[PDB]
């Protein structure tokens, strides 16, 4: 049922330049906590202000394209989107004019996804919900590195993995049906949270299961993403070449975790919120993760920065 993994594109790269942590000038230059501040990870979860090739400021139009993912990320967390397969909710306006094509809710991962087509736009749309209850998902989050089976000498989370398998073999039917019958459209990947981990790991799928997909077509978009896998996986998906724009809002907790330190690694560039007013994303030039963005202000996370993206609630629908 599933089409076959495509060899060349399951191939790790034969050597990789190592690259060296990018959290840890900021763990040794900033600090400490304050004392009551809570941690997960070392990351601070409720820190309230910032410490004591190329970095670039995004334009109008790339900050209205990651404000149109964000938006999709945010609506999959209402109800009467999964399940209810309607555009009944306070951001709905951005995508009413989308046809939503299947959702689904699985049984043990509880993974909530949508395939939804625009035809004005051109574009398959895929869509992951993070978890229903996010700040326990952050407090109970384990690391547990497995062989990521598609590519031999990669590893990534168990938790990660196990939430898109679930769901994998019924949305790539879904989504190689509508490619087939709309052959010159893209196909757009976005979620937040743990979402923005399972649409990651649905753009390699479907790279890696469809020929006629490739960086021409195939758009990944994040929003306060966790680190997925180990420094092998990333240059992995670096390779894989496919656009990929991972947006972090200031000192969200989650874009920090697994630290580091603890061998995991992100692939794509980063977009990093600084400010909302006026609103400002410095983007960080390289496709693996880099100490001049977000990783600068360590550990001085929180949670609170994860539950809105560009003024718009993600995890919460209202
Ligand atoms: C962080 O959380 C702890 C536990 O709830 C609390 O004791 C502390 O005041 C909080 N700190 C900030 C800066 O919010």
């Amino acid at each position: 049922s599933l089409p076959p993994l495509i060899p060349s594109r399951t191939s790790a790269p034969s050597s990789s330049p190592s690259t060296t942590d990018p959290e840890a000038p900021a763990m040794s230059r900033n600090g400490p906590l304050p004392s009551d501040v809570e941690t997960k990870y070392g990351m601070a979860l409720n820190a309230t202000s910032y410490p004591d090739g190329g970095i670039r400021a995004a334009t109008s139009q790339e900050i209205n394209e990651l404000t149109y993912y964000t938006t999709l990320s945010a609506n999959s967390y209402c109800r009467t989107v999964i399940p209810g397969a309607t555009w009944d909710c306070i951001h709905c306006d951005a995508t009413e004019d989308l046809k939503i094509i299947k959702t689904w809710s699985t049984l043990i991962y509880d993974t909530n996804a949508m395939v939804a087509r625009g035809d004005s736009e051109k574009t398959i749309y895929i869509v992951f919900r993070g978890s229903s209850s996010i700040r326990n998902w952050i407090a109970d989050l384990t690391f547990v590195p497995v062989s990521y089976p598609p590519v031999s000498g990669t590893k990534v989370h168990k938790g990660f993995l196990d939430s898109y398998g679930e769901v994998q073999n019924e949305l790539v039917a879904t989504v190689l049906d509508q490619f087939k019958q709309y052959p010159s459209y893209k196909v757009a990947v976005t979620g937040h949270s743990l979402g923005g981990a399972t649409a990651l790991l649905c753009a390699l799928d479907l790279y890696q299961r469809e020929e006629g997909l490739s960086s021409s077509n195939l758009f990944l978009y994040t929003q306060g993403q966790p680190r997925v896998g180990d420094p092998a996986f990333a240059n992995y998906v670096v390779s894989t070449g496919i656009p990929y724009r991972r947006t972090v809002n200031e000192r969200d907790i989650v874009p920090h975790l697994p630290p580091a330190a603890f061998g995991f690694l992100h692939a794509g560039e980063e977009y990093w919120i600084t400010d909302n007013s006026p609103e400002t994303v410095q983007v960080c030039t390289s496709d693996l993760e880099t100490s001049d963005c977000s990783n600068s202000i360590v550990p001085f996370t929180s949670v609170l920065d994860h539950l809105s993206y560009f003024g718009i609630n993600t995890g919460l629908c209202t």
